């Protein structure tokens, strides 16, 4: 209901972890379980492909479209892009809904 | 400058003409050329096919492009198209350059 791809078998999750690395321990036997360990993170890249099949538009329709387009006009800014701090923003939202056809 | 392609070897002219069918001629000759026609005219189909070569956008660009688009709201007509009285009408000039490319 928010929208999108209702799948049976989604793609699935993926799950990390920085491994335990415990810190020194007594240098006598306990069996209590360890709660001291070594402070640290990861870092890393992540890579994403997806490949989408598109559905071509085969109107006859003769007049032109409705389309999603940027103003023309000048601003101060421009839509989808950093400021001067470096932040990125996205202006609106962009649905799909833009061509026609008959019902 | 008018704008389009120039081209040394244009697409030829093509000339049409109803050939002259003359009227009942006099019983006795004459030399003096015919001014007298059977009055007629003519009426067919024509068709023209071009094919066009395309060259296709390669951008990089991040933000969305200036897009030539039909007004989404509400009107009395709509534009490139006819009227009540089945007159077809064009809104306004539209030229080609829409999408951008670095210099």
């Amino acid at each position: 209901l928010m929208g999108g791809f209702g799948l049976k078998n989604p793609p699935p999750q993926i799950l990390i972890k920085n491994t335990p690395v415990p810190a020194n321990p007594p240098a006598e036997f306990s069996a209590t379980k360890f709660a001291s360990f070594i402070t640290q993170y990861s870092t890393g890249q992540v890579s994403v492909e997806i490949e989408w099949e598109l559905q071509k538009e085969n109107s006859k329709r003769w007049n032109p479209e409705v389309q999603y387009t940027s103003n023309y006009a000048k601003s101060a800014n421009v839509d989808f892009t950093v400021d001067n701090n470096g932040l990125y923003t996205e202006p609106r939202p962009i649905g799909t809904r833009y061509l026609t056809r008959p019902l």
